Protein backbone atom coordinates (compact mmCIF):
# COMPACT_ATOMS: atom_id res chain seq x y z
CA UNK A 1 0.00 0.00 0.00
CA UNK A 2 1.28 3.57 -0.68
CA UNK A 3 -0.16 6.01 1.53
CA UNK A 4 -0.66 9.55 1.40
CA UNK A 5 0.81 11.63 3.86
CA UNK A 6 -2.39 12.35 5.91
CA UNK A 7 -3.62 8.88 5.64
CA UNK A 8 -0.52 8.12 7.25
CA UNK A 9 0.06 10.19 9.61
CA UNK A 10 -3.43 9.23 11.21
CA UNK A 11 -2.53 5.75 11.54
CA UNK A 12 0.64 6.60 12.88
CA UNK A 13 -1.51 8.24 15.34
CA UNK A 14 -3.57 6.00 15.81
CA UNK A 15 -1.07 3.54 16.79
CA UNK A 16 0.57 5.67 19.40
CA UNK A 17 3.31 6.70 17.51
CA UNK A 18 2.52 10.40 18.23
CA UNK A 19 5.30 12.17 20.61
CA UNK A 20 6.33 8.40 21.26
CA UNK A 21 9.95 9.10 22.63
CA UNK A 22 9.31 12.76 22.29
CA UNK A 23 9.05 12.76 18.43
CA UNK A 24 6.11 14.20 16.95
CA UNK A 25 4.29 13.43 14.38
CA UNK A 26 5.84 15.39 11.79
CA UNK A 27 9.03 13.35 12.33
CA UNK A 28 8.16 10.10 11.77
CA UNK A 29 5.93 11.38 8.60
CA UNK A 30 9.42 12.59 7.43
CA UNK A 31 11.29 9.76 8.01
CA UNK A 32 8.86 7.31 6.30
CA UNK A 33 8.66 9.68 3.22
CA UNK A 34 12.59 9.32 2.73
CA UNK A 35 12.81 5.73 4.35
CA UNK A 36 9.68 4.63 2.02
CA UNK A 37 8.10 6.94 -0.16
CA UNK A 38 5.13 6.12 2.21
CA UNK A 39 5.44 2.46 0.65
CA UNK A 40 4.41 -0.35 2.88
CA UNK A 41 5.80 -2.81 0.43
CA UNK A 42 9.75 -1.42 0.12
CA UNK A 43 12.52 -3.56 0.35
CA UNK A 44 16.07 -2.57 0.34
CA UNK A 45 19.19 -4.50 0.38
CA UNK A 46 22.47 -3.03 2.39
CA UNK A 47 26.11 -3.82 1.26
CA UNK A 48 26.10 -6.05 4.25
CA UNK A 49 24.15 -8.26 3.20
CA UNK A 50 20.88 -7.25 5.61
CA UNK A 51 17.80 -5.85 4.15
CA UNK A 52 15.17 -2.95 5.23
CA UNK A 53 11.53 -3.59 5.52
CA UNK A 54 8.78 -2.00 4.66
CA UNK A 55 6.87 2.06 5.22
CA UNK A 56 10.40 2.71 8.42
CA UNK A 57 12.61 0.37 6.25
CA UNK A 58 13.43 -1.76 9.67
CA UNK A 59 17.33 -3.34 9.13
CA UNK A 60 17.09 -7.47 9.57
CA UNK A 61 20.15 -7.45 10.97
CA UNK A 62 18.75 -6.57 14.34
CA UNK A 63 15.09 -6.39 14.25
CA UNK A 64 13.32 -9.04 12.06
CA UNK A 65 14.07 -12.49 10.76
CA UNK A 66 14.38 -12.80 6.89
CA UNK A 67 16.84 -16.28 6.71
CA UNK A 68 19.62 -14.60 5.22
CA UNK A 69 20.99 -12.57 7.25
CA UNK A 70 24.18 -14.50 9.15
CA UNK A 71 24.77 -13.45 12.47
CA UNK A 72 22.03 -11.21 12.86
CA UNK A 73 19.41 -10.83 15.50
CA UNK A 74 15.55 -11.01 15.39
CA UNK A 75 15.05 -8.15 18.63
CA UNK A 76 11.13 -7.47 17.20
CA UNK A 77 10.62 -11.33 17.29
CA UNK A 78 8.61 -11.05 14.32
CA UNK A 79 9.37 -12.10 10.29
CA UNK A 80 10.46 -9.02 8.05
CA UNK A 81 7.72 -9.98 5.33
CA UNK A 82 5.25 -8.80 8.65
CA UNK A 83 6.94 -5.42 7.66
CA UNK A 84 5.32 -5.30 4.42
CA UNK A 85 1.69 -5.78 5.44
CA UNK A 86 -0.72 -2.85 4.50
CA UNK A 87 -1.62 -2.52 8.01
CA UNK A 88 1.41 -0.65 10.02
CA UNK A 89 1.00 -2.06 13.20
CA UNK A 90 3.87 -4.44 12.87
CA UNK A 91 6.18 -1.34 11.61
CA UNK A 92 5.09 0.51 14.25
CA UNK A 93 5.28 -1.98 17.54
CA UNK A 94 9.03 -2.32 16.13
CA UNK A 95 10.08 0.89 15.40
CA UNK A 96 9.06 2.19 19.38
CA UNK A 97 11.50 -0.75 20.49
CA UNK A 98 13.75 0.90 17.80
CA UNK A 99 13.07 4.44 18.98
CA UNK A 100 13.52 3.54 23.09
CA UNK A 101 17.57 2.25 21.97
CA UNK A 102 19.67 4.64 22.96
CA UNK A 103 20.25 7.34 20.04
CA UNK A 104 16.13 8.06 19.56
CA UNK A 105 15.60 8.63 15.67
CA UNK A 106 19.41 9.19 14.65
CA UNK A 107 18.81 4.85 14.53
CA UNK A 108 16.88 6.22 10.97
CA UNK A 109 19.79 7.59 9.21
CA UNK A 110 17.29 9.41 6.11
CA UNK A 111 16.21 10.72 9.31
CA UNK A 112 18.88 12.27 11.06
CA UNK A 113 20.37 13.78 7.13
CA UNK A 114 17.07 14.67 5.84
CA UNK A 115 14.53 15.95 8.55
CA UNK A 116 16.58 16.27 12.06
CA UNK A 117 16.26 19.66 12.56
CA UNK A 118 13.91 20.71 9.48
CA UNK A 119 10.45 22.16 9.71
CA UNK A 120 8.79 18.80 10.22
CA UNK A 121 5.22 20.19 11.09
CA UNK A 122 4.99 21.14 7.35
CA UNK A 123 4.46 17.28 6.77
CA UNK A 124 1.53 16.82 9.20
CA UNK A 125 0.39 20.55 8.08
CA UNK A 126 -3.52 20.89 6.73
CA UNK A 127 -4.04 16.60 7.73
CA UNK A 128 -7.34 16.50 10.12
CL1 LIG B 1 4.19 13.85 0.24
CL1 LIG C 1 5.19 17.69 14.00
CL1 LIG D 1 18.85 -9.81 3.99
CL1 LIG E 1 5.51 -1.42 6.01
CL1 LIG F 1 19.05 -14.69 9.32
CL1 LIG G 1 22.84 -16.39 11.95
CL1 LIG H 1 -2.67 0.83 9.41
CL1 LIG I 1 20.30 9.83 3.87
Amino acid sequence: KVFGRCELAAAMKRHGLDNYRGYSLGNWVCAAKFESNFNTQATNRNTDGSTDYGILQINSRWWCNDGRTPGSRNLCNIPCSALLSSDITASVNCAKKIVSDGNGMNAWVAWRNRCKGTDVQAWIRGCR
